């Protein structure tokens, strides 16, 4: 039927890992979800040492914004790059088909916008991602990436085909950032996005990220921005990585449902400890909780996650059950 | 039954990323397909800079050919190494059994040959590389592997067993090379494979490569060379890296049903965005076009894409679906 | 029912990459199944030039021992630190829930010992691995890990849900070893543990592994320690990563029945050439060997294997099968 026809709902993004509210079984026919985003160049900090980039975004976040629609819906962004800013941005969603996912019509210098449409006719999570010609892994690793999610219309289901049915979402977006270092090892410092280019291009060639981190900091999600949940609970968790293959696992926890390659017409991976969501990708994992206490989701390359960042904070509340675990004898001497 | 009453069908191969002529449902019963390589070592230009390697290569190629089968047929393979060739060479199937995969039993000196036959019992793509003792990882790094399809004898099917059916396929074998580099990060140069070893070795135990390259060279897949299709056509990608892990993803498009690793008893993943064929393994994807235009190809670590070559283009033509994906406002100022 | 009421068996484990006895089908119902390890610190020679390291064991061997109970028994670990070690260590088990895999609760100190209990609810293939706070990839990049096998109660299935036997069980670590090197490239050597720290910890952050070993050292599954079976025989071989990819092949073979990610409520995947195990996970594979004579069982990046170290061979005895593979004309010139 004619576009003009459906209903429109205008969706107002918030910050991650956090997610917009909706409904996970469609509750009103397919519909055109109109979205803004405007890009942002920042400074952001990226480490405990006060390491400082100049970071490109969606939305003033690393990652970007996790977008959710349903199976044929059509989404319409508009997207804004304000003149303050210096670069040339798009945006390639790996959900739409055609014109590089989009990226061949979105292309805008600062102080200008557009409006794209695309029908989201693949259930899964996708990574979007920026892509100007020429210079794509430079902006996709200064942050310029996220994810957008497409629910099949009746919700997710498990391995059976019976109803699975998340309680909370979080979305997780893992960034690979490539600080340019000299012969003894410093991270070097530049005036202009120009001058660091080069030095950035030799740092990517290099293939070894200076830090790899979630939401966009070494400990962003720690502390008071742990994750939370509460014993019994459902938690759907997605994950993306725009350009590295990442392996999270959740330590003390498992994947009781996982998409590792994050598309939904596909029976779900049961039981796992650790998942592989490849470099362009975005997975999800739905876990119950069944003990409360502090979790550990990481990179389970171990050095990834507790030398170069990519660990994160579940703090769980409920009732501790000894019949999983238990302290038989505590630590003592002999 | 014996070997000597069954048909034999000589084949005659061809460059990648096209593939020798075939039938997709088995139109005789089970064969001897006979194939020929001549192995040639030469130097190969492989980057924009005019950066040269001695090239080791079954029958002049970066990757060598695919060969195709059924499933049941007996594979002979006349393998010859010409006395103008310098080292010794052999070949491994992972579509064999045996014999390390016949590596052990086709040794062959410059100025002899041999023939290896073996019955292609299980169905799927697979990597052949060559495996000589105490110098395989050089071999495969410097060029000296391809693929084999062993189709089912019925053809390809879905995850519900229904046909599938290819109008075109192309095979895509991705190469990671190991140029050893001085302490200034310039790439050495060598007189004979020999003085080229050590060197050769330590590059390798980096594990960085220099390039990673689509068909033996940074945009062999592009411009005059891109691969080609038409909105509505199905086409068979066939992908394969002998020693390192890849993640294929087509900008623009899916991978409608996608064997990551390779392997056709099992039933294929649908709509990916982006897969993981890992090192030592051959995958394929089938992809129906549903858009015109330029799509690229690519290892989704773009790093390893736009700048170290993993990176070719589809061209294809058709009629524009503004259903599928529209402009809605063109980018302009505000 | 209450956990004193349930039979309890004592199991007395054996060094990888042989495995204890244990039946594949429960006899009995769900138990308490106990386990002794003893933590030794050691000096041990990974490879040919006879670098030594200071490992951390479980039980004086890397990997440590392969344990094998039944869904819904109950593991209880009493792990001992004897006052001859310096360093704090713990144990977190992927098979288990709560309490960080129960590290949290099993942190003990030079003269201290600890008892562990918690019901092993999902069946798999599970790595365990020491994890103190503040220092969880080098005790682990030290050796210190190993993996636990949950068995369904009854059996292994096929991917039709048929039953699945094997005759021969092993069990293969591997181990991703980051020793210190200085600007020349020469392995550093250190006086104490908290000497090597700082420069154990930078080794890791270049991602860059250099050694990979099975069994704890280059050629460990080699020579009179290689791996033997007979033609006919089934095989299933676990292997366990718990920090970095891999990538297992069994040159000559495959894998019939295949769990990448280990966890058998899934269906295997069949006939892979090369399947890939994620950094943080244990995966199975079974194999019924065809032909005689030596295999070698890889790391199929093979840089990683021959170069590395991340190579085994089988040693296979019977009969030579002509009709699978056979030299139609043996090396000769022209
Ligand atoms: O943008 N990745 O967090
Ligand atoms: O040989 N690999 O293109
Ligand atoms: O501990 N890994 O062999
Ligand atoms: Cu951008
Ligand atoms: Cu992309
Ligand atoms: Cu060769
Ligand atoms: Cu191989
Ligand atoms: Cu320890
Ligand atoms: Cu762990």
């Amino acid at each position: 039927v004619d576009i003009s026809t459906l209903p429109r709902v205008k969706v107002d993004l918030v910050k991650p890992p956090f997610v917009h509210a909706h409904d996970q079984v469609a509750k009103t026919g397919p519909r055109v979800v109109e979205f803004t985003m405007t890009i942002e160049e920042k400074k952001l900090v990226i480490d405990r040492e006060g390491t400082e980039i100049h970071a490109m975004t969606f939305n003033g976040s690393v990652p970007g914004p996790l977008m959710v629609v349903h199976e044929n819906d059509y989404v319409e962004l508009r997207l804004i790059n304000p003149d303050t800013n210096t670069l040339l941005h798009n945006i390639d969603f790996h959900a739409a088909t055609g014109a590089l996912g989009g990226g061949a019509l979105t292309q805008v210098n600062p102080g200008e916008e557009t409006t794209l449409r695309f029908k989201a006719t693949k259930p899964g999570v996708f990574v979007y991602h920026c892509a100007p010609e020429g210079m794509v892994p430079w902006h996709v690793t200064s942050g310029m990436n996220g994810a957008i999610m497409v629910l099949p219309r009746d919700g997710l289901k498990d391995e059976k085909g019976q109803p699975l049915t998340y309680d909370k979402i979080y979305y997780v977006g893992e960034q690979d950032f490539y600080v340019p270092k000299d012969e003894a090892g410093n991270y070097k410092k530049y005036e202009t996005p120009g001058e660091a280019y080069e030095d950035a291009v030799k740092a990517m060639r290099t293939l070894t990220p200076t830090h790899i981190v979630f939401n966009g900091a070494v400990g962003a999600l720690t502390g008071d921005h742990a994750l939370t949940a509460a014993v019994g609970e459902r938690v759907l968790v997605v994950h993306s990585q725009a350009n590295r293959d990442t392996r999270p696992h959740l330590i003390g926890g498992h994947g009781d449902y996982v998409w590792a390659t994050g598309k939904f017409r596909n029976p779900p991976d049961l039981d796992q400890e650790t998942w592989l969501i490849p470099g362009g990708t975005a997975g999800a994992a739905f876990y119950t909780f069944r003990q409360p206490g502090v979790y550990a989701y990481v990179n389970h390359n171990l050095i990834e996650a507790f030398e170069l960042g990519a660990a994160g904070h579940f703090k769980v509340t409920g009732e501790w059950n000894d019949d999983l675990m238990t302290s038989v004898v505590k630590p003592a001497s002999m």
